[PDB]
């Protein structure tokens, strides 16, 4: 059938995560029963904040990605207050809410995180994508412990022999090169790298190689990097710590920013990357208190469970403010375009 997917085809779950323009929910699609993650995103907040070119540009890149270790896109439609993304659903949770149980991992898990996520970053690379907000709230677990990469929202096609300068991350996982007001200047997909370091070692340590925040100077971050030496515990193996400094190099050009540059260091020889493609390497053991818990709190929201929940044909407008929004919201619903992998994949056998 040719029939298009829409918001009627899903039955709405528990809702999983927050958002400034929409929630993310668990999705049930009626028909197969199959359970996804849903972004709502507002039509009105996009267009009042100017976020709706962001929101295209996502689903455009999202629309052209397919990994295994990346939350992956599967449908996208609209109705008349909001725009929906309907993605893989990672029932592990994320990193983040590990940390935040002072939970530290394995040396072996980590490792295999790394393999994992150097695929779908190398793969990202080919496909001239950076995602420029790699951190543990960004990456989840599925049920087996393998790790993917999510949240694309400030993620960039970058074409060839271009250079891309706008300031974009979460500040403590941002590289060196980023913050460089030098006038010949610029970042690339290495960032991506960094940022995977930066995060293998918090996952190591319980926290972050530099202490940078979020309300921190341009000045002192680059200051910070000049004048810090990190601290590698000695009780972490020499093959560990020479694979973190080899993608907490501070100059871009030195760093590891390829999926080959991995494949040959020694550390790896041991491992057989058809088997971390095909989810064949499980990482490690992984507790059982993830995000996703139905552990009873008191949370006034969603104890209020047992509950269910002719006036835009006239064509109204009312002054410039009102009718500014309507030629917006026009403009999104004829400019939206749906996608469906279900139907890719059937017109692909044909």
């Amino acid at each position: 059938e040719n029939e298009d997917v829409n918001f009627d085809h899903f039955e709405i779950l528990r809702a999983i995560g927050k958002g400034s323009f929409g929630k993310v929910c668990i999705v049930q699609k009626n028909d197969t029963k199959k359970m996804y993650a849903m972004k709502y995103m507002n039509k009105q907040k996009c267009v009042e904040r100017n976020e709706v070119r962001n929101v295209f540009k996502e689903l455009q890149i999202m629309q052209g990605l397919e990994h295994p270790f990346l939350v992956n896109l599967w449908y996208s439609f609209q109705d008349e207050e909001d725009m929906f993304m309907v993605v893989d659903l990672l029932l592990g949770g994320d990193l983040r809410y590990h940390l935040q149980q002072n939970v530290h991992f394995k040396e072996e898990t980590v490792k295999l995180f790394i393999c994992e996520l150097v695929m779908a970053l190398d793969y990202l690379q080919n496909q001239r994508i950076i995602h420029r907000d790699m951190k543990p709230d960004n990456i989840l677990l599925d049920e087996h412990g393998h790790v993917h990469i999510t949240d694309f929202n400030i993620a960039a096609m970058l074409p060839r022999e271009t250079q891309i300068t706008t300031m974009a991350g979460t500040k403590p996982y941002m590289a060196p090169e980023m913050f460089s007001s030098r006038k010949g200047a610029g970042y690339s997909f290495a960032v991506d790298w960094w940022s995977l370091g930066v995060t293998a070692y918090e996952l190591l340590r319980g926290r972050r190689p530099y202490h940078i925040r979020s309300s921190t100077s341009s000045k002192e971050i680059v200051h910070t990097f000049e004048t810090t030496v990190v601290t590698y515990p000695s009780a972490w193996s020499q093959e560990m710590v020479s694979l973190l400094k080899k993608l907490l190099e501070p100059n871009p050009d030195q760093r590891f920013s390829q999926l080959s540059d991995v494949q040959n260091f020694p550390y790896m020889n041991d491992i057989n990357w058809d088997a971390v493609f095909q989810k064949r390497l499980i990482p490690g053991f992984i507790p059982n208190k993830g995000r996703l818990n139905c552990d009873p709190t008191f949370e006034l929201e969603e104890m209020i469970l047992e509950s269910k929940p002719k006036e835009k044909d006239m064509r109204k407008c009312d002054s410039s403010q009102t009718c500014l929004l309507q030629e917006h919201l026009d403009s999104v619903q004829k400019e939206f375009i749906i996608f469906n992998r279900e139907k890719v994949n059937r017109d692909f056998n044909k």
